[PDB]
Parts: C-alpha cells; sequence; structure tokens
C-alpha cells in the first residue's frame, strides 16, 4: 500500500519527467504497484494513464475505478486525455468533465485544438445524435443556410451545448468545423471522419433550430455569414480572372464592391465579422477596397463597423491559412500567458481566420516592414525619431516608444525562438509609429527554412541599432525582458506541448512532415533539462553567439 522513502522519492522523480518522456516497462510497473499512493498526486494521473493498456479490458477497467478515486485534474492536464493517446470512451469523458470546469475565456483559447479532438471521438455516438446518402452530395456550407421546417456528456455534445450559451464560442465552433468539413485531403484519406465532422454540423445546427429567440437567431447570423463569404469568394475569383495589371483588377474589385443589387457585400444589415465576431459590420467600403503587390492577388478591404469604425483586413483567395492560424493562435496564448503572470510585452498577436482550406480572413495592423523603414528613413532610431520625438528621451525618442519596442523585441525573440520561426528577412518584420515590433508571414515554422544552415536565434543588426547599441540601458533592459519571458514560458511548457499535440494530425504543411517529433521540436526549446537559474544563463547565451554572430556577418 505505501511506499517507503526511497520508493517515495523514485516515484517523485518519474512523476515530474516531461511529456515527451516514455515510461521503461519496469518504471511503469512501480507506478502502477503505487497507484493507490499516487492518488494524492494530480501530477501522477498522466504518468498512471501512460501505464495503462486500453487493449486489456479488465485493465482499462481497473484504471477506470482509479481515475474516479484519483484527485481531480488540472484543465491543462485534461487536453492531455483527449488527445490520440487515449481513445477509450470513460477516459475522454473525464476530460470533458473537467472542461466543463473552465470559463469560456479558457475554452476559447483551445478550442482549435478541441475541435481537433473530435477526430479521436465516437463517430457513431455522433451520428445517433441527430434527431429525425453520398456525402459529396452534403455541401458543407449549406447545412447552417438551409434550415428544415457527472461524465455524461463526450466532447461533441459539450462544445455545442456551450457554443448555444455563448455567441462568440458558436462563431469560431462553426468556422473551425465548416474548414474540417472542407478538408480534402480528409475528405479523400479518411471519408468517415469527414462524415462525422458534417454530423458535428448538422448536430449544431439542429442544437441552434431547437434552442430559444436568441439561438435561433445565431443560425441566421451564421447562415448571413456564410452566405457573406460565399460572395467575397465569387467577387475574388472574378478580380483574380479578370485580365490586366494590378490597376485593372482593383477598378474590378471596386466596381464589383460598388454593385450592391449585384454582389451584396457594400450595404448588409449589421453580422459578426468572421475574424472577431465582437464586431459587428455594415458591409465593405468599396472605393477603398485594393490588391496587394502580392502574386496570388490578396485584398486589403475595409469594413464599416457598428459604431462608424473601419476594420482593415487582408482577404486572400488561393490559400491556406490554417498554419498562420495555428502560429497566431499560438502567440496569442502565450501573450494572455505573460500577461497572467503580469508581464505585457507590447506583443501583436494579430487575428487569422481560415473560412475554408482555400480563403481566409487576417486581421491588418497598420505598420511598415523594416526593410521600407530603411529604404526611406535608413534606421529604425531615425524613424522613430521623425514620428516619435523627445528631447529628453532616449536617443532623441520617446520613452514609451522606446520601452514597447525593446519589450516587443525580447517578446518576439523568444516566442519566434520557441516557435521555431523560419524565413526570416526585413520583408515580414515589421514596426508601427508606437514602437511596436512584430512579426508576419509564418510560412516556415518548427526550424523549417528555405535556406540550409538556419540560425536558432532570429536577430539582426538593425534591431539591435534601433536599441542604440550592445552597450545602452535599452540592451541591458532587452537582455532582462528575454530570460524573464523566456521562464515564465516555461512554467506553461505543458500547455504549450498538449495543444500542439493536439495539432498531430491537422494537415498543417510543417507539423504533418514529422507530427511524432513535432511535440519534442517544441519540448526541446523550453530546455526543462535546465534549471530556472540555468536556463537564463542559456537565454545569454543564445543573446551573445546571435549578435557575435551578426556583426561578423
Ligand atoms: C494581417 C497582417 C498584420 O498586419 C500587417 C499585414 N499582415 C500581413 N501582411 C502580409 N502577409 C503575407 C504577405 C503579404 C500578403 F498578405 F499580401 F500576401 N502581406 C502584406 C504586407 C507585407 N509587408 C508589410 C505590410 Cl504592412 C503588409 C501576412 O501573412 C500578414
Amino acid at each position: 500500500l505505501k511506499p517507503n522513502a526511497a520508493t517515495r522519492d523514485q516515484l517523485n522523480i518519474i512523476v515530474s519527467y516531461p511529456p515527451t518522456k516514455q515510461l521503461t516497462y519496469e518504471e511503469q510497473d512501480l507506478v502502477w504497484k503505487f497507484r493507490y499512493y499516487l492518488t494524492n498526486q494530480e501530477k501522477a494521473l498522466t504518468k498512471f494513464l501512460k501505464c495503462v493498456n486500453w487493449d486489456l479490458p479488465q485493465e482499462a477497467k481497473q484504471a477506470l475505478e482509479l481515475l474516479g478515486k484519483w484527485k481531480p485534474m488540472d484543465v491543462e492536464d485534461s487536453l492531455e486525455l483527449l488527445s490520440s493517446h487515449y481513445t477509450n470512451p470513460t477516459v475522454r469523458r473525464y476530460a470533458v468533465a473537467r472542461l466543463r470546469q473552465a470559463d469560456d475565456e479558457d475554452l476559447l483559447m483551445y478550442l482549435l485544438q478541441l475541435v481537433q479532438a473530435l477526430k479521436y471521438e465516437n463517430f457513431d455516438d455522433i451520428k445517433n445524435g441527430l434527431e429525425p446518402i453520398n456525402s459529396a452530395e452534403i455541401d458543407s456550407s449549406q447545412i447552417i443556410t438551409s434550415p428544415l421546417p457527472n461524465l455524461e456528456q463526450d466532447l461533441c455534445t459539450f462544445l455545442i451545448s456551450r457554443a448555444c450559451k455563448n455567441s462568440t464560442l458558436a462563431n469560431y465552433l462553426y468556422w473551425y468545423v465548416i474548414v474540417e468539413c472542407e478538408d480534402q485531403d480528409t475528405q479523400q484519406r479518411d471519408p468517415k471522419t469527414h462524415e462525422m465532422y458534417l454530423n458535428v454540423m448538422r448536430r449544431f445546427s439542429q442544437a441552434l433550430l431547437k434552442g430559444d429567440k436568441s439561438v435561433r437567431v445565431m443560425r441566421s447570423l451564421l447562415a448571413a455569414q456564410q452566405t457573406f463569404v460565399d460572395r467575397l469568394v465569387h467577387l475574388m475569383k472574378a478580380v483574380q480572372r479578370e485580365s490586366g495589371n494590378r490597376k485593372k483588377k482593383n477598378e474590378r474589385l471596386q466596381a464589383l464592391l460598388g454593385d450592391n443589387e449585384k454582389m451584396n457585400l457594400s450595404d448588409v444589415e449589421l453580422i459578426p465579422l468572421p475574424l472577431e465576431p465582437q464586431v459587428k459590420i455594415r458591409g465593405i467600403i468599396p472605393e477603398t477596397a485594393t490588391l496587394f503587390k502580392s502574386a496570388l492577388m490578396p485584398a486589403q478591404l475595409f469594413f464599416k463597423t457598428e459604431d462608424g469604425g473601419k476594420y482593415p483586413v487582408i482577404f486572400k483567395h488561393g490559400d491556406d491559412l490554417r498554419q498562420d492560424q495555428l502560429i497566431l493562435q499560438i502567440i496569442s496564448l502565450m501573450d494572455k500567458l505573460l500577461r497572467k503572470e503580469n508581464l505585457d510585452l507590447k506583443l501583436t498577436p494579430y487575428k487569422v481566420l481560415a473560412t475554408s482550406t482555400k480563403h481566409g480572413f487576417m486581421q491588418f495592423i497598420q505598420s511598415v516592414p523594416v526593410a521600407e523603414v530603411l529604404d526611406t528613413e535608413g534606421s529604425i532610431q531615425n524613424f522613430f525619431r521623425k514620428y516619435a520625438p523627445s528631447e529628453n528621451g532616449p536617443n532623441g525618442i520617446s520613452a514609451e516608444v522606446m520601452d514597447t519596442y525593446v519589450k516587443s523585441c525580447a517578446g518576439y525573440c523568444v516566442i519566434t525562438y520557441i516557435l521555431g520561426v523560419g524565413d526570416r528577412h526585413l520583408d515580414n518584420l515589421l514596426l508601427t509609429k508606437t514602437g511596436k515590433l512584430f512579426h508576419i508571414d509564418f510560412g516556415y515554422i518548427l526550424g523549417r527554412d528555405p535556406k540550409p544552415l538556419p540560425p536558432p536565434m532570429k536577430l539582426n543588426k538593425e534591431m539591435v541599432e534601433g536599441m542604440g547599441g550592445t552597450q545602452s540601458e535599452q540592451y541591458q533592459e532587452f537582455r532582462k525582458q528575454c530570460y524573464t519571458a523566456f521562464l515564465h514560458l516555461r512554467r506553461y511548457s505543458n500547455l504549450i506541448l498538449n495543444l500542439f499535440s493536439l495539432m498531430v494530425d491537422a494537415n498543417i504543411p510543417d507539423i504533418a512532415l514529422e507530427p511524432d517529433k513535432t511535440v519534442k521540436k517544441v519540448q526541446d526549446k523550453f530546455r526543462l533539462d535546465l534549471s530556472d537559474e540555468e536556463a537564463v544563463h542559456y537565454m545569454q547565451s543564445l543573446i551573445d553567439e546571435s549578435v557575435h554572430a551578426l556583426f561578423a556577418a
């Protein structure tokens, strides 16, 4: 029953191993023996469930008795029980029971991954949920637009249940499920999975229709959004087909946008913007809409908002926004995590929402790429002097602007390092007149890069020069903020890792390459082998080596 002191210490070693580390057969044999003692340790549960062979009915049965008797697990820990690693129905109900304890604010932080977790759920239990054919004959983008006249819930039931009580959650659940239906690789390689997402959508549609006055209206709005996107897509196809230069294309873009009788995109009743449903839109301003220099022909569009505002967006048609959608979702979570630890590092986690595997939205943040900053003002400090001057301020620039700059440089240095962001150049490093420095274009992630031998630390001459060099007080503050952000993010390793673990079968280019090796790629950047004091030095070493190497050119 109770182990000795030396054994109690041996078990403690195991309980606090990283998630990618595999327990040995004898290691598990020990944990299995003292499973009743381990009951008082919530962090032991994870290690315990890794000892069970769910193909052995009595072992599974034995384990589930202990699950009900175990110390209730964390909401961050419950995300591990929804991964592909656990498919036993009761285990997955336990995970959901722990999510029933979370706020919608947190549920929203994990919803991208939760929608993905439906792939490991029971497809029949989801089908038998439909109250009273070829799957290709059922258009996903037509379900909501064609309305017909303790451990009780599974994941599907739960997500819909909460989506009816909350309009924001419903908007994302809808679009996250819409893109999972629209996935052509899933349709072709796993037809039974594609059928499931359709059944989740029909269940959601049905659930709304059975709801009250406010719930029933959510279904109309969702259908109004679908319809708007559908028409924006048709407008895009048209402009991309239009023969001529960018000038002739923009003429056609604004021409069609101006034609509300034909297109219905310039004047509409207030509908939640798919990208940020907290924002209601009146339609697109035609005259301000144009195409970017890019060969894809993406469009910058100005949405008239509920309160006279103008919300710029990038609408890409002919591209998959899911990888950028994941990266921006992680940067947002990491920013929220740092703020929770009272460390606001002036980050720019703009919104990205793929509305299909072929099209999506992006929240446009007014800025100038550092490339252009140099092409016109010659330096980051010259640019900041122009738009943000102060006589008493450091290097003849405002304190707030200088402070925001150092803070975001440090924030992004750590995040881009942890997420292993490749293809870094001055075209995708953006700067704001408030001092906000941020990265865009997440086409190369988790150590992937177009060029061979990419550096682990994405830092350059211009960035350091903008700080007033290596001997500045600012440079010292930069270092201090890097290693602080790092220790804070390392604290939330389990969560960042469990979420990435739920993206292995998501069809994210750079995750698909090595799904098995993905979690470890991230897990290694945290350097969980090192103590906080060691980590601080490891970070300072990265910075030194990086800076020395960049001046050596
Ligand atoms: C929404 C965010 C944040 O706000 C800023 C823009 N932005 C992005 N811009 C972007 N891009 C891919 C390349 C091109 C595009 F989309 F046209 F194909 N550019 C335009 C672009 C490129 N370089 C500088 C600027 Cl300001 C603008 C992004 O993945 C994100």
